[PDB]
């Protein structure tokens, strides 16, 4: 009853969101393959990460799926259900991230090398699954390609943020 | 409030599923109780190898809509939506990079072999990581209630010809 490579309902959504564990996370959907996000509280509040290339499909008539691996060794995958307002991740983090995960925080497009340094070093296993709902606080539009949406790490963002 | 129990799971639990990739790689699952997969592939990269009682992370994210997800002895990462309500299947699979290079390493019944897993996951490369992204045509589905061990168990090579018209 939809086209599944039809993305454009999700294209250029902007959305904050608080897991079921407490962290507080932002993505904006850039473009059919990319992302922007960032971190605002838990483990590895304040990271933050530009043009996060993610493999992105349509799963439901406004249900999205976007996964992705990452330069720290860390695989992800988030379901978006917009019509229900509902939103669940999975992120697959080495274990060297869970024991030092401030060794992630930062504006990682800066860091790549060290990321890949860190991943590389290990260990990293055993693996450590978070999967937790999460409550989608704030969506806006943005459209594709906007530079403006994630453009600071979260510490520099007004108190007020999202109400601005 | 939503206007279903995202933690209700009685609509999945029990569900036997074959389905094929878009690339032509056939999978079987059966969902074995709250935090369980049992699970059989029949043919692509990792044709013939098979997995009991692998503890998964299964949530509701629609009406008829499951994910599904875990993390192996090898290292791969998977995640899986399955659509009952709109017969769509989505997987995503996290390969470490030694599983791309000698995918027959993990073929076999995995339980017999978990310490040989972990030492080939250990010995690596785990990296680049390799992601298949890939819709799936499912072709059969059945309800078999939960913690039944008769569902998955050999591997498909060892199925008869007809399957799953053996079964129902």
């Amino acid at each position: 009853t939809f086209d599944k490579h039809d993305l454009s309902g999700f294209v250029g959504k902007h959305l904050v969101y608080t897991y079921d564990n407490g962290w507080e996370y932002e993505i904006y959907v850039k473009n059919e393959n990319t992302l922007d996000y960032r971190i605002h509280s838990g483990l590895v509040g304040n990271r933050w990460v530009k043009d996060q290339q993610a493999y992105i499909v349509r799963v439901g008539e406004s249900i999205y799926k976007i996964s992705w691996t990452e330069p720290t060794g860390t695989d992800v995958s988030l379901i978006v259900n917009l019509g229900d307002s509902l939103f669940h991740g999975t992120i697959f983090f080495p274990r060297w991230v869970m024991n030092n995960p401030e060794k992630t925080v930062c504006f990682q497009n800066d860091h790549i090398p060290l990321m890949n340094s860190y991943r590389d070093a290990g260990p990293a296993y055993p693996t450590e699954v978070i999967d937790e709902f999460a409550t989608i606080t704030f969506v806006r539009d943005c459209g594709a390609n906007n530079e403006s949406v994630i453009a600071c790490a979260a510490s520099e963002l007004p108190k007020n943020f999202p109400d601005n």
